[PDB]
């Protein structure tokens, strides 16, 4: 059996990029449009905010202390105590109107993000505008690929040789051999195609048995994916429908945390999904996750 | 009920640019990578082309005799019966790779056409090289704007008050306010927007009802669209995936024809596909197009 809890109901505009801070039993989030970088201690349950000057749209671990975002189209260090933001490297400096969406660290401590054109605008409007990044331990950058719409969920297998990844507007899920030694990727193939149903995909995370979760944008959902036999396992259905990513915390990474958005809602939505924006936990999966990896730089 | 016939099993590069010429029962075309202006005779069956020296995007009718066409970047006028053009305008003369895509004639005798940067491979780059003009009576030529990528199909509402107008890599049908007496386009807004199935939106066309009819470039489809609601009124599905372009032609514009593209196949789906690059008809749609405008310059 499962439980589906709201544990803090942030009324987040667009809640995203939840990652477990092990060391202290903490989850962070972002809130893109509002600019804030959130950390939500799961013992005492409070949440500290920072807010910076443009969208945040990830945030991970930084082995050598505090944090990595991508704040508008920049990697950034955060001192979180400071809240202070030192820039890394900028991409996309071509394009009048991009940011960042969803990022996240190698294996190898390599900050993986993309970008994509940015709008709430959709459907008076256009793509193709992104492009996926990664950010080396010696703070250099490489562009892998472009004409990505919305850079979104990503992972990587158990046994670091393969990449998986999701540009949302192409609703299927990819997989690429992926180098540990250099962060090369390639031989780009689709693993699962979303039904209709499923919506956006959105946040993607792996689970200690190689299978794949993620949320569906619009779907009110989580799915399980095995990625190696091209299947859904598993749907589980949550109070809202903007569910936008996902991750493992908690005790042995066995409760999933899930993010969402109230942004974009009308009136009669808010009226019976009241903690839209807000994080869920849901516990009794039946499966574990892992630990994220940190920044190398 | 609906009925496709594959009336010409022409096997075009890139077949484009159908225009029904009534007085002789005729649909004119265009092959682009072959260079070829294009005539089917709708009563012998027999197809004339004429082979230029730079690809031809277009080709409209002239109102005082003979065709209008767009090669390379140039607003040629085409006597028929000798075979070679007349320059009468050059666009892009700064861009040493674009070509002009899509044209078709005003309500009031003006030829818009906009331009591409021409691809490789073959092809296919590098991007927002566009912009879109129409050469007035005069000769003189009007701009409009530019960073296009695929300048597309184009259309006029009924009253003559709406500019409809297809950039292909925005997956957008875009409307424009339009002034009959000044040719001038204002408001740019999406009407409509195209499905990851339906691919790429390319030729389009009006009917009398004033809905539109829009042919998606690898979606083996053409989509009836109502402007002013913005939702897909129907879908006739193709024997081809590459359906390009479409228009009103037989008795009363009582029929549409389909031009498609086999350029760009593998050999094993030429075989799946006998009629790749043909021409078809379709009959039984319950509306009527509108006759083309002559350009009258
Ligand atoms: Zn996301
Ligand atoms: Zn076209």
């Amino acid at each position: 059996s499962i439980k589906i809890e709201c544990v803090l109901p942030e009324n987040c505009r667009c809640g995203e990029s939840p990652v477990w801070e092990e060391v202290s039993n903490s989850l962070l989030f972002v809130d893109i449009p509002a600019k804030k970088v959130c950390r939500w201690d799961s013992f005492t349950k409070q949440v500290q905010r920072v807010t910076m000057d443009a969208p945040v749209s990830s945030v991970a671990l930084r082995q050598s202390g505090g944090y990595v975002a991508t704040i508008g189209t920049k990697f950034c260090a955060l001192n979180w105590k400071e809240q202070s933001a030192v820039v890394l490297a900028t991409v996309d400096n071509d394009k009048k109107n991009n940011r960042f969406n969803d990022g996240k660290v190698d294996p190898a401590g390599r900050y993986f993000a993309g970008t994509m054109a940015e709008e709430t605008a959709p459907a008076v409007l256009e793509r193709h505008q992104g492009a996926l990044y990664s950010l080396f331990p010696d703070h250099h950058v490489k562009k892998y690929f472009d004409q990505v719409d919305i850079s979104n969920g990503l992972d990587w297998s158990l046994d670091h040789k393969i990449f998986y990844y999701i540009d949302s507007l192409s609703y299927s899920v990819d997989a690429f051999d992926y180098d540990l030694q250099t962060g090369q990727i390639s031989n780009r193939r689709s693993v699962y195609k979303l039904e209709k149903e499923e919506q956006i995909p959105d946040g993607m995370c792996i689970d200690a048995e190689g299978k794949l979760w993620v949320a569906c944008y619009n779907g009110g959902r989580v799915i399980r994916l095995d990625p190696v036999t091209g299947k859904r396992l598993q749907t589980v259905k949550l109070p809202v429908d903007k569910t936008t990513s996902c991750c493992f915390g908690g005790k042995n990474y066995s409760e999933m945390y899930v993010t969402c958005a109230r942004d974009g809602m009308d009136p009669e939505g808010l009226l019976r999904q009241p903690e839209a924006g807000g994080i869920f936990k849901i516990t009794g999966l039946g499966v574990k996750g892992i630990a994220p990896y940190s920044y190398a730089g």
